[PDB]
């Protein structure tokens, strides 16, 4: 009769010497035990999920498989039972202690969120739940790391794409955000927008690649462009100082040289500056500007 | 005839209602007039280099050959005449307040290093110069940035590899550094190492991709590995506490189940962890975790 045995201090499923290896279902609970060595597992894992004739039973004579399973997150308790659990849990975080360890094995605590799929693995990556969508961490198992399935808070890189999750409840935000001092508008798919964004008839500059919303002058495809204080670029007469420059009243770029608005003409240096009561090219301005 | 004349603050290079623009050769002295006002430039510039028959003359029957130079940072004293630096310079930082100025125009200087080359230009990027490499600032103008030829210090990406340059003299460094709390290896090339790395017999693992040297045990490639303090692999038998743990002699890698090692038999369990004075799996092993036939 196959039982469990306590053998050097691990638990093992032995039918005689016939041990079991990986998953077994065994009072209705799932238990798995380690590929080579029969050792059952507690605590976190990251083993092959249970499919038929490979990692679980029945294994009928004969006719071999090729492939095998992918390996997914699963929670054990204390004594080996597979926790099969569904909709968030906090439990311990994953670390070289508490990951892969056998029943009988050597052993303060911290805990995060993790969200557990209907066939008990943990989520990786975005996860849309109760209205929301979340990021859990990928999958990445290296050196010191036991990554995978953490909600994950703050700015996260997808793609090469930036996402922001509110670190309260790890809901990706959309819209304007203010963090670190500075503006970040965030597109409808939570994606960090970057370059010219118009919202309204409101044009505004981020930052690309970094998205921070630009204020004041700054020189975008070698023209000049004002932006307010508040983000919003400037068109039409702007006065800086006692300085006058002209914004191109639609596109918003800075003239110079000869233009002309609401049929006067008026002449910008290099710099932008409006010329007033001087002479330039032979032509008189006035304290306006105008040509007279 | 052709005369620097100021108007507004300002000064152009005309004969009557003629304008230079571009670069010019005014008495043996380089010039350079806005492309489109003709307004005299003076600091920190970035355009075109003088290209005969497009941004400098002479221009034959007034025709400008198609296609446009390359620019380049220059920089121009306070009268317009071009500085032909050459080498090391100390200037002024490039801002909005310092670069594209024209004569006439109103703007505690923070200054630093530059490298000219030969044609009075910025260089950028890797520069081998008194024997040692130095990394000068990559061109990015955009927005508020006006970078380009400073010569950089400290940890720099350059095409996907890391290179550390000391903070005081911006010279490259090589060899295992010791940054931040941290060991580094850096190769001869300057490159900062990840993964694996054996100097002489013993390894080392460097973080990918951050390069900071392990210590410990550490999961692999899918194996286990024991780095001592000093960072070194250790290999054969190695005992924490009580526990003995087997490291392949060659590669490291900690062993599990059964294995041999001078022609003894030894078991590991799942762990690493040598079991001794015991039965496993039906076979007795002694107190040296030997199997006994
Ligand atoms: C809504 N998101 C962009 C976050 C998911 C894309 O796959
Ligand atoms: C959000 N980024 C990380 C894009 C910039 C933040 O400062
Ligand atoms: C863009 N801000 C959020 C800075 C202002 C108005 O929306
Ligand atoms: C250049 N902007 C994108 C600011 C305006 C275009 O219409
Ligand atoms: C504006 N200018 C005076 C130069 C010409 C107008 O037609
Ligand atoms: C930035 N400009 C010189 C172009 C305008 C005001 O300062
Ligand atoms: C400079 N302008 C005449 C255009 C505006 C005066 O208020
Ligand atoms: C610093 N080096 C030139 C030697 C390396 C790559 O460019
Ligand atoms: C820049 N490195 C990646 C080497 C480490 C920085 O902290
Ligand atoms: C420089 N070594 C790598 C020899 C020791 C570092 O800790
Ligand atoms: C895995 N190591 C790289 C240390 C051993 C190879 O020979
Ligand atoms: C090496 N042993 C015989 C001890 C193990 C066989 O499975
Ligand atoms: C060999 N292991 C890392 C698995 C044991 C450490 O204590
Ligand atoms: C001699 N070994 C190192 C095999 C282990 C002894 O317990």
């Amino acid at each position: 009769g196959w039982q469990f045995v306590q053998e050097n201090g691990r638990t093992y499923y032995k039918k005689g010497d016939l041990k079991e290896t990986y998953w077994r279902v065994i009072d209705g609970k799932y238990y798995y035990f380690d590929s080579l060595s029969g050792e059952m597992v507690v605590g976190w894992q990251y083993i092959p999920f249970p499919s038929k004739g490979s990692t679980i039973g029945p294994y009928p004579n004969g006719i071999r498989l090729e492939g095998f399973p992918k390996s997914e997150w699963y929670y054990f308790d204390k004594n080996g039972v597979l926790q099969e659990f569904v909709g968030w849990k906090t439990l311990e975080i994953k670390t070289k202690d508490s990951v892969g360890r056998k029943y009988g094995e050597k052993r303060k605590r911290y805990y995060t969120n993790y969200y557990f799929n209907q066939n008990h693995s943990l989520e990786t990556g975005w996860l849309y739940d109760q209205s929301n969508w979340y990021y859990l961490a990928k999958t990445e198992i290296n050196g010191e790391n036991y990554l995978g399935g953490e909600r994950r808070a703050g700015w996260i890189n997808d793609d090469s794409t930036w996402y922001y999750l509110d670190p309260t409840t790890g809901i990706m935000q959309t819209g304007w955000q203010y963090l670190g001092n500075k503006w970040y508008y965030l597109r409808s798919s939570g994606a960090m927008a970057t370059g010219w964004y118009q919202e309204g008839t409101t044009w505004y500059y981020l930052d690309h690649p970094n998205g921070d919303m630009k204020t004041g002058w700054q020189n975008l495809g070698n023209k000049w462009y004002y932006l307010r204080s508040s983000g919003a670029m400037a068109t039409g007469w702007y006065q800086d100082g006692s300085t006058w420059y002209y914004l191109n009243a639609g596109n918003g770029d800075m003239k110079t040289g000869w233009f002309q608005v609401n049929g006067n003409w008026y002449y910008a240096y290099s710099s932008g500056a409006l010329a007033v009561n001087t002479t330039v090219d032979g032509y008189s301005v006035n304290y306006n500007g105008e040509w007279v």
